[PDB]
Parts: C-alpha cells; sequence; structure tokens
C-alpha cells in the first residue's frame, strides 16, 4: 500500500534538517498534547533526515557503494523510511497511532543498533575488493563524519520520544540530565577505563581533577547535556591515555597520573586530559581520527559527539612527553544546538573530485 | 631590451617550484664554483617563484585586485622578474656578473621589504571600498596564505646567497644555524617581550623552561634551523601570552609565569608556551590567523614560518583559564623540506568558488 521508497527519498530529500537545541530538547513535555505534537513532528523530520544521508549514499563511489554491508545499511534504512511511511495518513487523536508509532521507532532503533561496525565492514570490503585510492579515501572520510553525525541525531529524536512516552533519573528528560556533575562523569569513565587497564596491564595511571569555575570558582561544574554522550567521549580518551601512559613506562612501577581539568567559562564548558605517555609525532595525529587507518572508530566517533552539540574534540601531543586531548562544549543550553548535515548543492560538491597534483610542491 | 613581462610570466609558470631541504641548504659551499651554481640555479628557480606567485594574484576577485595597494604589490613582482631576466643571456664565469646578480638580489629583497604591510593595506582598502563578502574574504584568506609562504621561501633564497657569497656567527651558512640552542632563542625572544611588557603594565610574567630530550635525557637540546624565524615565532606568542596574563590579573601583584616546554622527539621538536591568561572561547580561536579580522598579522605569518620546513604553530585555550600554543618543527634538517605554493589546476580550482547555502544545518 506503500509507494516505491524512491518516490519518498526524492520527496523528503527536499526538504533541510531542522536543528534543535538543547533547551528545546529539554522543554519538551510529556502530556498527551505533547505526545501527539512529537508525533506530527517526528512523521516529518524523521523522514527528511533519512532521505537527506540516504541521498549522500548514493554519491559514494561505485566500489564502496558496491560492497555488501553498504548495500544492507541502505537497506536499512530504506525499510526505516518504509515503516514511518505507514504513519502519514494515521490520525494523532488515536491513542493507537501513537502506541504503534513508539513500537515502530523501537524496530527502527533495533535494526539500525549494529550500523557502525556493518559500515566499517563495508569500509574493509572496498579495501579487500579493489584496494584503497586517496580519492575514495577522501570521500569516504568526508561522508562517514556526515552518516555518523545524521545517525548520532536521528538516534537522539528516537530515545527522546521513546524515553519521554514510554527510572534510574526522573530528572532527566528523555536522555537529558538538566544538571549534569561533569566531575562526576569523568569518574565514572575513569572508573571503567581503569577495570580494563588493570585487566591488561596489572596497573592503571591514578586520577587527578582540578575544576576552573571561572566565575564561580567555590561552586562545583554542572551543565545541561545527555551523560551518555559524555561518557562515551572520556571513555575512549581514558583508554588511549591509559594505554599510552602503561606501555611508555614498562620499566617503571611508577606511573604519572592521568591529569583533567574542568574549566567553565562564558560560553565553553572545555575538559582537558593530559598524559604523559610518550605521544606521538604530529604526523600521525590525523590517522587517528582516519575511518580508513583505523580500519576502532572510537576517537573519531566520539569527536562526532563532541560536534554534534557545537563543540569539538581535539589532540595535541609532544613527541617525547605525551597528549592533551581537550572535549569543547557549549556552556549554554541555548548554544548547544544540533549540527546536522544537509543534502544540496554545496554537499553534492565534494563528492565530485579527482585526482591530480596538489596545490603545494613536492621535491 | 627585455620581452613583455607577461611573456616571461607565461614561460616561468609553466614550471613548478623545487623545494629544497634544511640539509640541502646547508651542504650548499662558498667557492666561486658554488656561486656560479647558486646563480645558474637562482635566475631560473627565483623566476619560477615569481612567476607562479604572480599568477595566482591574477585569480584574486576583481574587488582585491583592483585595489592600489595590491597594484603596487604586482608592479614589484613584475619589475623584480625583469631584473632577473637582465640575466639570462650572461655568462656565469664573468666575475661582473655574479657581482651584479648579487648586487640586483640585494635590490630585489629592498624593493620587496615592505610587501606585508602592502598587502594588508590592500586588504583594508577593499574592506573600504567594497565593504566585505564571505566568498571574498575565503579567497583572500586562502590567497594570503599562498601568497606570504611564497615570500618567506624567495626571501631565504636570497638571503642564503647574499649571505654566503657577501660575521656575528661565521658557523652559521647563511641564515642557518646547524646548532641552534632552542632554549637560548626561547630566552631571547622571552627578554625582548618582557621589555614591552614592562614598558607598557609595569610588570610582566616570570618565564619557566623545561626540556624533555627523549632519548638523550641529559642533553641540552639543538637543532638544524635559522634562529631568526625561531626568533619570530616565539617573540609574537610571547607578546600575546604576558599581555593576556597582565590584562586578566589586573587586580593581582602576583602573575603566574609564562612556562614553556621544549620537548626532542624521534620526529618532532615541540615547543609549548603555556600561559594563564584566563583564555579565549573556541568560537574566537579561527579569527587569531584571520587577516581579515585581524586587519597584526603577527600569528598567521608566524604559523605560516613554522609551516615553511614542514612544521606547524597549534594553539588550543581552556576559556577562564589559559592558553597553550605550540609550535611544531621537524627534529630531523632531512625532513625540513620547504613547503611551496604551486601554480596549478588545483590551485585555480579554489579561487573557483561561489555564494551558496552550505553543506551543514542551519535553525
Ligand atoms: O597517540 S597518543 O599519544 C594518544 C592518543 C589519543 C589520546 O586520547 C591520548 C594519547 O596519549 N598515545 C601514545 C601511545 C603509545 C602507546 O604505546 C600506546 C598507545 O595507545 C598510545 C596512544
Ligand atoms: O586569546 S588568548 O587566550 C591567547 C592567544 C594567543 C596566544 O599565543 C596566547 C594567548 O593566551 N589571549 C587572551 C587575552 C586576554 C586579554 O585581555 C588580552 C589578550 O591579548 C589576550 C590573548
Amino acid at each position: 500500500s506503500l509507494a516505491g521508497a524512491p518516490k519518498y527519498i526524492e520527496h523528503f530529500s527536499k526538504f533541510s534538517p531542522s536543528p534543535l537545541s538543547m533547551k528545546q530538547f529539554l522543554d519538551f513535555g510529556s502530556s498527551n498534547a505533547c505526545e501527539k505534537t512529537s508525533f506530527t513532528f517526528l512523521r516529518q523530520e524523521l523522514p527528511v533526515r533519512l532521505a537527506n544521508i540516504m541521498k549522500e549514499i548514493n554519491l559514494l563511489p561505485d566500489r564502496v557503494l558496491s560492497t555488501p554491508s553498504v548495500q544492507l545499511v541502505q537497506s536499512w534504512y530504506v525499510q526505516s523510511l518504509l515503516d514511518i511511511m505507514e504513519f502519514l495518513d494515521k490520525d494523532p487523536e488515536d491513542h493507537r497511532t501513537l502506541s504503534q508509532f513508539t513500537d515502530a521507532l523501537v524496530t527502527i532503533r533495533n535494526r539500525h543498533n549494529d550500523v557502525v561496525p556493518t559500515m566499517a565492514q563495508g569500509v574493509l570490503e572496498y579495501k579487500d575488493t579493489y584496494g584503497d585510492d586517496p580519492v575514495s579515501n577522501q570521500n569516504i572520510q568526508y561522508f562517514l563524519d556526515r552518516f555518523y553525525l545524521s545517525r548520532i541525531s536521528i538516534r537522539m529524536l528516537i530515545n527522546q520520544h521513546t524515553l519521554i512516552f514510554d527510572p534510574a533519573h526522573p530528572k532527566h528528560i528523555g536522555s537529558i540530565d538538566p544538571n549534569c556533575n561533569v566531575s562526576e562523569v569523568v569518574k565514572d569513565a575513569y572508573d571503567m577505563a581503569k577495570l580494563l587497564c588493570d585487566k591488561y596491564y596489572m596497573a592503571s595511571p591514578d586520577l587527578e581533577i582540578q575544576e576552573i569555575n571561572a566565575a564561580n570558582s567555590k561552586q562545583p561544574i554542572h551543565m545541561v547535556y545527555v551523560p551518555s554522550h559524555l561518557y562515551h567521549m572520556l571513555f575512549e580518551l581514558f583508554k588511549n591515555a591509559m594505554r599510552a601512559t602503561v606501555e611508555s613506562h614498562e620499566s617503571s612501577l611508577i606511573l604519572p597520573p592521568i591529569k583533567v581539568m574542568v574549566a567553565l567559562g562564558e560560553e565553553d564548558l572545555s575538559i582537558k586530559m593530559s598524559d604523559r605517555g610518550g605521544g606521538v609525532p604530529l604526523r600521525k595525529i590525523e590517522r587517528l581520527f582516519s575511518y580508513m587507518y583505523s580500519t576502532g572508530y572510537g576517537l573519531p566517533i566520539s569527536r562526532l559527539y563532541a560536534k554534534y552539540f557545537q563543540g569539538d574534540l581535539q589532540l595535541f601531543s609532544m613527541e617525547g612527553f605525551g597528549t592533551d586531548a581537550v572535549i569543547y562544549l557549549k556552556a549554554l543550553s541555548t548554544d548547544s544546538v544540533e549540527r546536522l548535515p544537509v543534502y544540496n548543492k554545496s554537499a553534492w560538491r565534494h563528492y565530485q573530485t579527482i585526482q591530480e597534483a596538489g596545490d603545494w610542491c613536492v621535491p
């Protein structure tokens, strides 16, 4: 009873995704009136977001698109879009519509659970089948950043709806904590990373945390954020910092600690993790965020989580000494706005590159 | 007796500049035989470098190219190219050729002494005459990085020739010190910056230096480098770090020191300058390297000096606390290779951009 998927994809890809702020997410209520509004919003917005990214998948090199794992992920997106199309003519006033809608979103979330490693298998299939080439590699890098950020945003919308309209912390709004204690999340991530480090190395660096609350020196630092995302970033950073520290100190019984500073400024909430794990030459930094070289998407996905609400995650090393990693977040919920890729001329132009000599000299 | 400048520009712009390594610069001798070789090399290479960048000047927006200061700089480049064309048919075996050539290079260097602020006046003329627009601004940013790096490389070639073939430190090869003591340059830059800070604020932060020589912990860190370039970068960084520190501490008599770490690894020699000057939000970092917003090209030019021998200069702040600046240099003279822009299809494509919506969403 549905139209062919391409007809829906073309229709919805004409719209731009609509970025929401953390404050907008937070201010959304839980009444039946609010549930109807979420329904009518999401039966438009989710198809817009699904269609936009599906259109970019089609711009990938034939080589990457031809891989079975990429085709598999594509087929999931198609079915998920069609699942939502079933709701276009349904009455929001009917309670069964709303309950059925929530069930459909859960089914979609589950269907897409393994998207990240499935796409990674696609990248490997491309490399194995054809060998890699720099042009395709740049396109893959550009696309995957956008694809995975898209996915993060779709999961955010779905989680907010299912959590609110279907508990450990009742004070949270869906997955959002209006009073996230940053140092507590740092400690939780450290604890879990230490378990792993201790298992493999029988030792781990200690943690030291310092807070700089610029405007209110005595006050513990809190923010509006999704604690699971913050935890994810910190856990990945701790794993890298711990491994560097232990491996660079094979001979020592004394390990330098990992030092974390949490700073709260007027605009930024910044978290720096400093290790003395011997560092890495500058030349090798970019590789850490590469889907190719690391095909372990922990660091690039962590940086996407940071970028998702207008933040960033940056690494600066001193070879021979150690490495600083900094998570930059927006301090204010009103500045914390979804960063969403959009399918348009500008996007389309990025996949329209070819092999040639660079604009810089080689000997 | 010369052809029209465009005929020479077209001829020489077909070649790519030839990047030399620090080791190649260093290994060049001072005999009459070596002077002839430098002559025959430079009467080709300097025209290639002049022509390549002149071709890119022509790709600038009409608006920027139409400014009197940009046209003035263009006219200097034309005359300098023609000055060298006078030497195409001259005999390297004739001592007068060589002496005349050195005189011509000195005249060129002097002619171009004020290129940096003259171009900056061009940018201001563009802004005043037309108002600025984002497309032109991006083109200006791209071009100026390349133009000023080009200029650095041309001045390097000229200085090496005139210094070698026409002293405080006789151990230097032209402007290159094969045994540059990095901490000594840090101290020299600090001393000069402190003079300025003390003049205006009647106080300045102290300096602390720590060295990490990974492979040889006891040994003072030395490298092959051009000390004036290193001094330039450190002086600019100290001025910023000092101003931040004093201005963020208006009420205090105790100023936090500026801490410098010099680390020597297998591949990198890294110099970190850390201040507690209160920092800056991430949003405002990019502006520091902008020719537009800072129209004070101290930071962007400093970063070009770092990039010139395959290094970099990076800033990471923690708003509410302070800022780290890191100069990344190649530890090895063989890795220290000129980074030279080249005029080709790839370069040409960058000026072929236009106004449109970005590939990312706006609310
Ligand atoms: O690149 S690192 O500087 C680094 C990268 C990311 C990060 O968040 C922290 C880091 O120290 N590091 C050095 C090293 C040495 C090892 O022996 C094993 C490692 O996993 C590593 C990792
Ligand atoms: O951007 S900063 O963090 C900075 C930029 C570059 C650098 O090398 C060091 C820095 O601290 N800094 C803060 C601030 C406050 C002032 O009142 C005056 C200043 O000049 C500044 C400069």
